[PDB]
């Protein structure tokens, strides 16, 4: 994937009505169903203390960045096999350009 800069704006109301039930962003907030994403970027994945990761998320070890988001964000169950993150998938660029570039802010 190529990511480029979108609407942050709609990225946030991407990020609360399509992951905001499963995640949160802020430092300090909760682990639900899945980790919260605070620091994301520049971070491998798995690595979030006091959250249960599947092994097929830990193995993939992957330095998560704007490009592998926007891949992993069309379909998870692709990128890493095996996860339990039940998301079907963002199919349209715009959309995961918008969620990234919010993402990118809000995870600081
Ligand atoms: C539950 C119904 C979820 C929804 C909706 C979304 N996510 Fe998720 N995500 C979920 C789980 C259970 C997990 C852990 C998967 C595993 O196999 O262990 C995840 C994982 C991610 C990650 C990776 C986190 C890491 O520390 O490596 C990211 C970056 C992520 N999820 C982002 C994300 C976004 C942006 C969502 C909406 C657009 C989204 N998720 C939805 C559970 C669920
Ligand atoms: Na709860």
């Amino acid at each position: 994937a190529e990511f480029k800069a979108g609407s942050a704006k709609k990225g946030a109301t991407l990020f609360k009505t399509r992951c905001l039930q499963c995640h949160t962003v802020e430092k300090g907030g909760p682990h639900k169903v899945g980790p919260n994403l605070h620091g994301i970027f520049g971070r491998h994945s798995g690595q979030a203390e006091g959250y249960s990761y599947t092994d097929a998320n830990i193995k993939k070890n992957v330095l998560w960045d704007e490009n592998n988001m926007s891949e992993y964000l069309t379909n998870p169950k692709k990128y890493i096999p095996g996860t339990k993150m039940a998301f079907g998938g963002l199919k349209k660029e715009k959309d995961r350009n918008d969620l990234i570039t919010y993402l990118k802010k809000a995870t600081e």
